[PDB]
């Protein structure tokens, strides 16, 4: 089913782009990634078989799609995109999709159809704060597909500030560590993670290396990450050796029930480290 | 089919293991507990699809018989049985299969069907001492089965036996890490990592830390977890903080293409050294 098959192809996505972006097939094996990219493609040519006509995602071509599903199906493939070859008017027409007709006037991005499987959506899970962390979700996603998907969607530029300008609106009466984590990457990503939004982001941490919530390891690991990559961003060197020392000492149970998330942001985030310093 | 099915199932059957073992729980969020074993009773169900009429698996109901997966399914099984509830006619028709025709009068197992998928196997598939791999993965699974099976099949202690004295004919010319550590451990089931075979398997680790190949990150990891393994049922406490301490730093790429038994055996192990001390 189409969530499943994002769940499945995650975990390797991420482990080729960090062992390629951190240079470390030496001591993993350099012979084995060509048999990484063929289950890459096998999982993009599988995920083609849940586009419904309108171009988004669902578990089942009868289920009405959802928005947060295809969201992540723009994320995995812009990054994907680097490793196999995408169709860029599969990647675009989503990205179009998400934009006409699930963006309100305020900028948020509405749910319809949510997913099944709820354990493979992170902190979104808490509905506490959830437009703020579909929205900066989205966001981010559509940022991935600029790259590629800028010339084709040019709705794109507009959506992605009005969505950053939503953020900054909500930014400082958050209540969340992972909600705090998620918009600063978003509002860090378009040059907003600026004060005073800046105390609010560090000041939310603890001990200096993570963004916390309690009884949630894996929502945790997700925000540190999207954190770490705020960070970077800023190029705030300073902070980061404490985040990424936290972040290397969790367990992230990738292939695990609710490692999806988790696993995904954890790999980014690392392999940027090592990308940046 | 039946080989990734197995792959699917494997990080949360361990992962479930692993969080319960060392009543890690809070942190983790124990309402995430059902959900998993959920997702573990359908990884089950699903596997049963595969049984051929012999009670051997293969990918595909129509392809020969792999000795590998049947024997892993028994090793997953076996453990997931304290978890789920499984029909143990299923999991003692595997055991009895596979000692009464993949047995040979010296002790070794022979593979007949070999896996499609090769990258679940672990340092299996480098086929350098093959036999010994083999034999020693289907002892600890068939081991690993006597709590539920020995009295269902009373041809297990014999064939056991018989596999662990090949296995100490076969020791001290070892030349591989892996294969010295995964028939270390065999050996230390059974009482037999004495001198010399001690000598030698500790002659092998490097920096009393690790069991390695070079270029060959997971088969490592999968190597020294069984190590552990072996050095706790030794009772040899003085040896094994280094071993923990270097498999808590390594990235094992839980879910990813090649990763299986790297993620069953380093969790498998860190619980048990969690039990143990």
């Amino acid at each position: 089913c189409g969530e499943q098959n994002m769940i499945g192809m995650t975990p390797t996505v991420i482990a080729v782009h960090y062992l390629d972006q951190t240079e470390q097939w030496e001591k993993f094996g350099l012979e084995k990634r060509q048999e990484a990219l063929e289950l890459i493609k096998k999982g993009y040519t599988q995920q083609l078989a849940f586009k419904q006509p309108i171009s988004a995602y669902a578990a089942f071509n009868n289920r009405p799609p959802s928005t947060w599903l295809t969201a992540y199906v723009s994320r995995v493939f812009s990054l994907a995109a680097n490793l196999i070859a995408i169709d860029s008017q599969v990647l675009c027409g989503a990205v179009k999709w998400l934009i006409l007709e699930k963006q309100k006037p305020d900028g948020v991005f509405q749910e319809d159809g949510p997913v099944i499987h709820q354990e493979m959506i992170g902190g979104f899970r808490n509905t506490k704060e959830a437009d703020v962390s579909l929205t900066a979700f989205v966001l981010i996603a559509l940022q991935e597909a600029r790259d590629i998907c800028e010339g084709q969607v040019n709705s794109l530029p507009g959506s992605i500030n009005k969505a950053g300008e939503y953020l900054e609106a909500s930014y400082l009466n958050l209540q969340r560590p992972y909600t705090v984590a998620i918009a600063g990457y978003a509002l860090a990503l378009m040059n907003k993670l600026e004060e005073p939004y800046l105390t609010k982001f560090l000041n939310t941490a603890k001990d200096r290396n993570r963004w916390e919530e309690p009884g949630q390891q894996l929502y945790n690991v997700e925000a540190t990450s999207y954190a770490l990559l705020a960070l970077l961003l800023l190029k705030d060197f300073d902070s980061v050796p404490p985040v990424v020392r936290w972040l290397n000492d969790e367990r992230y149970y990738g292939g695990g029930y609710g490692s999806t998330q988790a696993t995904f942001m954890v790999f980014q985030a690392l392999a940027q480290y090592r990308a940046d310093v």
